[PDB]
C-alpha cells in the first residue's frame, strides 16, 4: 500500500477502534482517545508504525504504562508516521490494547468546522468528516489502508444541544459526568469495515423517517424537502438486495450537508452522506441514492486493497446503479444512463490527455496524491468494462449471476484486480475462451478510451443528439426556428444530456446561447446537473451575464463535480479571470480543505 505509512497487515492488523473523544468549536480540534485492539501476523514482534497527519500525541499507553513512541518527518499529503515501542514483544495472532491520547489540528484535511452562518439554522456550528482516500489519519493515529479490516465502537462527546452521527449503530446519549453543558452519544459499528469508512457530523439535526429501515437526517430547514427527494430510497435496497445479496449493515440511514460537502456521496456504513444539490424537487438526481446504497455491498462488504484497485469499488457500484435504475425505469433508461456514462469517459480522458497515467483503470499511485489522481476514470472506464463483459458473456441476468457470486465471495474482505480477474475465470470457466477475447492489457494498464466500445440502446438518447446537433449546425438564420416547444418531450435527464452532448462541442458562437436563453430560459432551471452544465456552455461561449451566475453557483455549494470545473471554465475566461482568483482567495480560509487545495491546483494559484 504506497498511500499508508503504517505497518503493513502482513505485519499486524488492527481488529478494534475504541474512540472516546471530545469536539470542541472553540479550539476546532477533537480532543480524545483511540483505543486500537491490534493483532500480530508476526513472531517476536516489537514496534509498529501508524498513519498520522497533523495529530498531537499526547502519550501511548499499554498495560496501564506510558511507552516510547516517536513520530518521523512529514512526508507531504502521507503524514507522518509514527512508530511505538511495544513494552513486552508478541507472538504471532497474540493481541493487544493500544491506547493514544492525541488531539486533531483546526487545519485537520479530514474535517470541516463550520461557523453558524454557513449553517441554515443560522444558530449553531457544524462539523463533518470525509476520510476517503486517506485522511483518516488526520482524525486519529491507525494504519490508514482499506487493505485493514476493523469494528469500532466510539463515545463523542458534544454541546449538549447538538447531535452528534457516526458510521455506526446509533447506541443511547447521556449527558457528560465531566461537564453537563455536553451530552455524550454512542455508536458501535459490529461488522468489520476498512478506517476510510469512519465518519462523523455534529450539528443541529433532525431525523424524519421515510422507510422501514430510513430515517433522514438534516437540520430542520432541509428535513421536509429531503424526505420527499429520497423517498424512492428503501424500494432500491429491496432492489440492491435482490442483485448483491442481504444487507448486513441493519440501518440504511440518510444525512444531507451543508452544500459545502466536497462529493455527491460518501457510502459511510449505516449513514450514507449527500450532496444537498441532489435536492432538485422531483427526485430526478436519485442515481446518486442508488449509487451509494450499491456500496454497501461493492465497497463495503468487498472492499479494494489499495487504492490503486479503486476501480474494483467504483465500477462495481455504478454497474448495480444502473441496474437498479434499469429495474426502476426500465431497461432503455439503464442504456441512456450508460452512453451518458462513456460520454464523462471521453471527457475525462480528452481533460487529462490520453496518454495521462490518470486514465488508466488501474493506476499507480506511488508518489501521487490519491485526491490529485480522483476522477470519473475510475466509475466509467470501470462500468464500461464491466458493461462490455456482461455483452460479451450473455446478457445482462447471467453477469448479475456472476456479480452476486463475487459478493459472497469477497465479502468481509479486500482485494486487487488479479483476485478479481480470478474469480471471474473461475466463474465463467465455460466461457474461459470468450474471455481470452479480451485485451486485458488495454482494459487494465493502457490509458485512454478502452479498446472496445459496448453496444448501448439510443432510444431515449436520439432526441438530445438530434437537437444537440441542430444547435451546432444551425447558422444565424436558423436561430428562429428554435422555439420552447423544441424542449416538450425532453425529461430532466434528456435535456440535461442535450447540453452535455452540446457542451462537448463547445464553445458555440454566442449569439446561439443567448437565443438558448431566449428560447429555452434555462437560467430559470435549478436542478444542479442541468445548471452546472448550462453555465459552463455559457462561460466557455464567453457570455459575461453568466460570470455572476457562476461565480454564485462555485461559491455557494462546494460539491467539486460542479465548483472545479466553474472555477477553471471562469479562470480560462478572460473576462472573468481576476474575479475568479478574487473569489477563490477571499473564499479560501472558510472553503473545504481539500476543495481549497484542488481549486487552487486548478488556478495555479499560491
Ligand atoms: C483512480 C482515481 C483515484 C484513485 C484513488 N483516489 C481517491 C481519492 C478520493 C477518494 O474519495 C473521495 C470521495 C469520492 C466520493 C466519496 N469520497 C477515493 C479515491 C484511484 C484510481
Ligand atoms: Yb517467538
Ligand atoms: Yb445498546
Ligand atoms: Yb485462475
Ligand atoms: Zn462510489
Amino acid at each position: 500500500d504506497t498511500c499508508s505509512l503504517a505497518s503493513p497487515a502482513s505485519v499486524c492488523r488492527t481488529k478494534h477502534l475504541h474512540l472516546r473523544c471530545s469536539v470542541d468549536f472553540t479550539r476546532r480540534t477533537l480532543t480524545g482517545t483511540a483505543a486500537l485492539t491490534v493483532q500480530s501476523q508476526e513472531d517476536n514482534l516489537r514496534s509498529l508504525v501508524l498513519d498520522t497527519k497533523d495529530l498531537t500525541i499526547e502519550k501511548v499507553v499499554i498495560n496501564g504504562q506510558e511507552v516510547k513512541y516517536a513520530l518521523g518527518e512529514r512526508q507531504s499529503y502521507k503524514g507522518s508516521p509514527m512508530e511505538i515501542s511495544l513494552p513486552i514483544a508478541l507472538s504471532k495472532n497474540q493481541e493487544i490494547v493500544i491506547e493514544i491520547s492525541f488531539e486533531t489540528s483546526p487545519k485537520s484535511s479530514a474535517l470541516q468546522w463550520l461557523t453558524p452562518e454557513q449553517t441554515s439554522g443560522k444558530e449553531h456550528p457544524y462539523l463533518f468528516s470525509q476520510c476517503q482516500a486517506i485522511h483518516c489519519r488526520a482524525i486519529l493515529p491507525c494504519q490508514d489502508t482499506p487493505s485493514v479490516k476493523l469494528t469500532y465502537t466510539a463515545e463523542v462527546s458534544v454541546p449538549k444541544e447538538l447531535v452528534a452521527l457516526m458510521s455506526a449503530i446509533r447506541d443511547g446519549e447521556t449527558p457528560d459526568p465531566e461537564d453537563p453543558s455536553r451530552k455524550i452519544y454512542k455508536f458501535i459499528q459490529k461488522v468489520p469495515i476498512p478506517c476510510y469508512l469512519i465518519a462523523l457530523v455534529v450539528g443541529a439535526l433532525e431525523s424524519r423517517q421515510i422507510g422501514p429501515r430510513t430515517l433522514v437526517w438534516s437540520e430542520k430547514e432541509q428535513v421536509e424537502k429531503s424526505a420527499y427527494e429520497f423517498s424512492e430510497t428503501e424500494s432500491m435496497l429491496k432492489i440492491a438486495e435482490d442483485l448483491g445479496g442481504p444487507y448486513v449493515w441493519g440501518q440504511y440511514d440518510l444525512l444531507v450537508l451543508p452544500p459545502s460537502f466536497p462529493y455527491g456521496g460518501m457510502e459511510n456504513p449505516c449513514l450514507t452522506f449527500v450532496t444537498p444539490t441532489l435536492l432538485a424537487g422531483d427526485k430526478s438526481l436519485s442515481n446518486v441514492i442508488a449509487h451509494e446504497i450499491s456500496h454497501s455491498w461493492t465497497g463495503n462488504l468487498v472492499t479494494n486493497k489499495t487504492w490503486d484497485h479503486f476501480w474494483l469499488n467504483e465500477g462495481h457500484t455504478v454497474y448495480l446503479e444502473r441496474h437498479i435504475c434499469g429495474r426502476l425505469f426500465g431497461e432503455k433508461f439503464r442504456h441512456f444512463n450508460a452512453l451518458g456514462g462513456w460520454g464523462e469517459l471521453q471527457n475525462s480522458v480528452k481533460t487529462f490527455g490520453e496518454t495521462h497515467p490518470f486514465t488508466k483503470l488501474v493506476v499507480d499511485l506511488t508518489d501521487i496524491d490519491p485526491d490529485v489522481a480522483y476522477s470519473s476514470v475510475p466509475y466509467e472506464k470501470g462500468f464500461a468494462l464491466l458493461f462490455y463483459l456482461e455483452q460479451l458473456l450473455g446478457g445482462p441476468e447471467i453477469f448479475l449471476g456472476f456479480l452476486k457470486a463475487y459478493v459472497e465471495k469477497f465479502s468481509y474482505k479486500s482485494i486487487t484486480t488479479d483476485d478479481w480477474k480470478d474469480f471471474l475465470y473461475s466463474y465463467f470457466k465455460d466461457k474461459v475462451d470468450v474471455l481470452n477475447q479480451v485485451d486485458w492489457n488495454a482494459w487494465l494498464y493502457s490509458p485512454g478510451l478502452p479498446p472496445i466500445k459496448p453496444n448501448y440502446d439510443m432510444t431515449l438518447t436520439n432526441a438530445c443528439i438530434a437537437l444537440s446537433q441542430r444547435w451546432i449546425t444551425a447558422k444565424e438564420d436558423d436561430l428562429n426556428s428554435f422555439n420552447a416547444t423544441d424542449l416538450k418531450d425532453l425529461s430532466s435527464h434528456q435535456l440535461n444530456e442535450f447540453l452535455a452532448q452540446t457542451l462537448q462541442r463547445a464553445p458555440l458562437p454566442l449569439g446561439h446561447i443567448k437565443r438558448m436563453q431566449e428560447v429555452y430560459n434555462f437560467n430559470a432551471i435549478n436542478n444542479s446537473e442541468i445548471r452546472f452544465r448550462w453555465l459552463r456552455l455559457c462561460i466557455q461561449s464567453k457570455w459575461e451575464d453568466a460570470i455572476p451566475l457562476a461565480l454564485k453557483m462555485a461559491t455557494e455549494q462546494g460539491r467539486m463535480k460542479f465548483t472545479r470545473p466553474l472555477f477553471k471554465d471562469l479562470a480560462a475566461f478572460d473576462k472573468s479571470h481576476d474575479q475568479a482568483v478574487r473569489t477563490y482567495q477571499e473564499h479560501k480560509a472558510s472553503m473545504h480543505p481539500v476543495t481549497a487545495m484542488l481549486v487552487g491546483k486548478d488556478l495555479k494559484v499560491d
